[PDB]
């Protein structure tokens, strides 16, 4: 249908800056912060406050030395690269980007509502309609970054923030790429992880579908479709599949996610022939204005409270440590664009 040409219109904003990327926006003088809210395996997501304008921001700060270390400069430059060259409703939006002798910085928009993971291990388990609201916006979601040849690959409700109107904000794109065709990375979170990662195939965009298909479960069900202790056992009830169902699931909910939860990759819902239009057309979500909910004019089934005032109350806590930045400049060569 007419969507096709929006798509067309994302596809020439997203190439014009993919090919010419911001670099260096701002400074970390530029700020003040305020408090450690996250915590990645080379840093953390802190909340800052632009001295001049007075607007609370999101910085993640990455240092140098582990990303090289540990090998992962491929993905911290895409992470990058993707977030300030996207555009969409319901994805974290870059603000600014930077570096400095020993780390990297990306100063992204403040989410005040939080993770989902937080809200939904609060209430135990979704409604229906309250995960369909959701995986409205996820689907949405995926059909922008398919369109413009991205995977995201660590869809979860960690990733997942809420905003203040209710609304889903896609943020961590540490592991998501670029990619026409196959990628053969062992990423994502083990509980989500399409089969073909588990068996080291070489995988495309409907392992973003299959992780769909795991979240609505966990978001009606209140936990996974796949869990153990060990990682070798999660991985062994997803490549048989053996998806057993709450009994208070609905049919259509049954049906679809037997459709995402589909072990063979060519017949995954979203993979096949018609694409995303599998899902949109599911009758699960028969009752989804799918324009209504793009345009944010649906009315959400769960406004996350907050404390007020930019950070007073507060949430969950980590050590405070010094952003250090070193008298040299430290792997420079490695990470030239930022
Ligand atoms: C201000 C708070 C609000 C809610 C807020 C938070 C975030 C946000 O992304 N927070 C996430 C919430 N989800 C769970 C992870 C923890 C945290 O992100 C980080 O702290 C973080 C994640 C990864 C890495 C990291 O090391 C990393 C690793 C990679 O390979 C393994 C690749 C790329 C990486 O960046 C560093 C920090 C974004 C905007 C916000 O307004």
């Amino acid at each position: 249908e007419s969507v096709k040409e929006f798509l067309a219109k994302a596809k020439e904003d997203f190439l014009k800056k993919w090919e010419t990327p911001s670099q260096n926006t701002a400074q970390l003088d530029q700020f003040d912060r305020i408090k450690t809210l996250g915590t990645g395996s080379f840093g953390r997501v802190m909340l800052v406050k632009h001295k001049e304008s007075g607007n609370h921001y999101a910085m993640k700060i990455l240092d140098k030395q582990k990303v090289v270390k540990l090998k992962q400069i491929e993905h911290t430059l895409n992470e990058k690269r993707i977030l300030q060259a996207v555009n969409f409703p319901f994805l974290v939006k870059l603000e600014f980007s930077f570096k400095d002798n020993s780390n990297l910085y990306m100063v992204m928009e403040y989410v005040a509502g939080g993770e989902m993971f937080s809200h939904l291990r609060r209430i135990g388990r979704f409604s229906e309609p309250h995960a369909r609201f959701y995986a409205a916006q996820i689907v949405l979601t995926f059909e922008y970054l398919h369109s413009l040849d991205l995977i995201y690959r660590d869809l979860k409700p960690e990733n997942l923030l809420i905003d203040q109107q209710g609304y889903i904000q896609v943020t961590d794109f540490g592991f998501a790429k670029r990619v026409k065709g196959r990628t053969w990375t062992l990423c994502g979170t083990p509980e989500y992880l399409a089969p073909e990662i588990i068996l080291s195939k070489g995988y495309n965009k409907a392992v973003d579908w299959w992780a769909l298909g795991v979240l609505i479960y966990e978001m009606a069900a209140g936990y996974p479709p796949f869990f153990a202790d060990q990682p070798i056992q999660i991985y062994e009830k997803i490549v048989s599949g053996k998806v057993r169902f709450p009994s208070h699931f609905s049919s259509d909910l049954k049906d679809l996610l037997r459709n995402l939860l589909q072990v063979d990759l060519t017949k995954r819902f979203g993979n096949l022939k018609n694409g995303v239009n599998d899902i949109k057309n599911h009758k699960w979500f028969a009752t989804t204005d799918w324009i209504a909910i793009y345009q944010r004019k649906v009315e959400a089934p769960f406004i996350p409270k907050f404390k007020g005032p930019g950070d007073t109350s507060n949430f969950d806590d980590y050590e405070e440590e010094e952003i250090r930045v070193s008298i040299n400049e430290k792997c420079g060569k490695e990470f030239t664009e930022f």
